[PDB]
């Protein structure tokens, strides 16, 4: 396999970057789709953030500082972590996510990166390449997952029943498993008690370009509500 | 007395009441850091950490200045560059987020009532709640209110309210536990859900983590910045 700073590397039949040792110890980093669900036991013994599974730590990285990552021209490609991205998973009925410092590329720069590139600040692997969000014409979002930047947020929780993504419609509160005017959601919340017949758990992500939603339900009733920035990475 | 869009007075405490914004009686309610109340009254208005209040506290920028009603009657300019962490309990109901901060001394801290208005534009947009020390001569003045875009805020039914914990400093965290992370990790594989609802907030000077578990088992695991109130 090739070796570039402190790592070496492989590449899979879907064009994807395969870390296979990281400071000559053998490693294991499996990439996950935006928002996608997977069920594997072997997975849990891994350290997780969103978009990876991964047998080495992801070290907490500054907004503003300079990352690398290897390029499919076998270059170095030199970032500024300007931006952060909202990206998630479920693994193993675990909701992994939170806001990952990103960087800003061209449509010609992402399509010379490859899911699963390894990412260097100095010269020791920091992240991986997971997704890619467009933030318009010849504008993509790069996130870096890892550990949580100091000023972001991260989190799991346990999705018995997933997690339901739904957009943010213009106008609308959100109580639980509903958005509705605030008049309504004010009725509602102030109505609800812990009672539905036949209540099963539910988690609700709402999102919209600046924000995202966030509820942990019992039936209709809401019993975590979070608030929190945005893009969400399809 | 009045000041821009608003009309305040004083109370027994020391404390500024709103009386009305825009001519529309208005009902201000500031709540102590991590305070626990129940009054079914209350859970009508909005709620944002530190306060009940009839009137929307708007969405601010971090790094804009405000202006705050002091004392003396004048009003003293702050920038909103930094942020803390701080919450309240209102009848079983956790509410909380990072709000933008000032920073000030202990001669500006002195001059302020928990309650003086906060203003944006020649409008109320805040009011003070709280005071965070940070050294011998330095505070953080947590200015409530709609979540900044870059922030985070929320709230979560917790039954039997928030537990707060120091966070120790080799400790990871699952659940009701700190603990190593070969164990919290063995533990969180172990784990599988007598059981009672429980909610615990560890503190750390630079984060803050909220769990929500039912008996043992883990529910809900959020880090996020500090410092606490
Ligand atoms: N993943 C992750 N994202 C972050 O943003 C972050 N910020 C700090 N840390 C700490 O750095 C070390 C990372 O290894 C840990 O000390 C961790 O402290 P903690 O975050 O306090 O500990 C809870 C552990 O416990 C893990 N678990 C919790 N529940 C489960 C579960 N059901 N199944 C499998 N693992 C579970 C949980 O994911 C986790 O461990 P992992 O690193 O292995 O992911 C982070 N960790
Ligand atoms: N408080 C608050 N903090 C923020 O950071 C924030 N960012 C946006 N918004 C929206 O701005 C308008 C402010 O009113 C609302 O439209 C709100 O949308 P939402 O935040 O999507 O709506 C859920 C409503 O519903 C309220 N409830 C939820 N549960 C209860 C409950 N058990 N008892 C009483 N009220 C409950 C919940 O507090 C809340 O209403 P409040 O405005 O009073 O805060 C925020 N609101």
């Amino acid at each position: 396999s090739m070796e570039l700073y402190n790592i070496k590397y492989a590449i899979d039949p879907t064009n994807k970057i395969v870390i296979e040792q990281v400071d000559n110890v053998d490693a294991f980093v499996h990439i996950l789709e935006p928002g996608q669900e997977v069920f594997d036991e072997t997975l849990s013994q891994y350290h997780q953030f969103p978009g990876v599974v991964s047998s080495i730590i992801f070290p907490q990285l500054v907004l503003n500082t300079i990352i690398s990552v290897l390029s499919e021209d076998g270059s170095l490609l030199t970032l500024k972590l300007e931006n952060t991205c909202f990206n998630f998973h479920v693994c193993n009925k675990r909701f992994v996510f939170g806001n990952l410092p990103a960087a800003v590329v061209n449509n010609e720069t992402k399509q010379k990166l490859r899911i699963g590139a390894p990412i260097f600040a100095g010269k020791k692997l920091v992240s991986v390449v997971t997704a890619f969000h467009r933030v318009g014409e010849n504008e993509w979002l790069l996130p870096v997952t890892g550990i949580r930047e100091a000023s972001q947020l991260s989190g799991h929780m346990k999705v018995l029943n997933g997690v339901r993504v739904e957009k943010w419609r213009p106008n609308m509160s959100v109580y639980g498993t509903v958005q509705l005017p605030y008049d309504k959601i004010k009725q509602h919340a102030l109505e609800q008690e812990n009672k539905t017949p036949n209540a099963l758990e539910s988690c609700v992500l709402f999102y919209k370009d600046s924000e995202i939603r966030i509820t942990y339900n019992k039936g209709d009733y809401e019993i975590m509500h979070l608030r929190m920035p945005g893009p969400l990475i399809q």
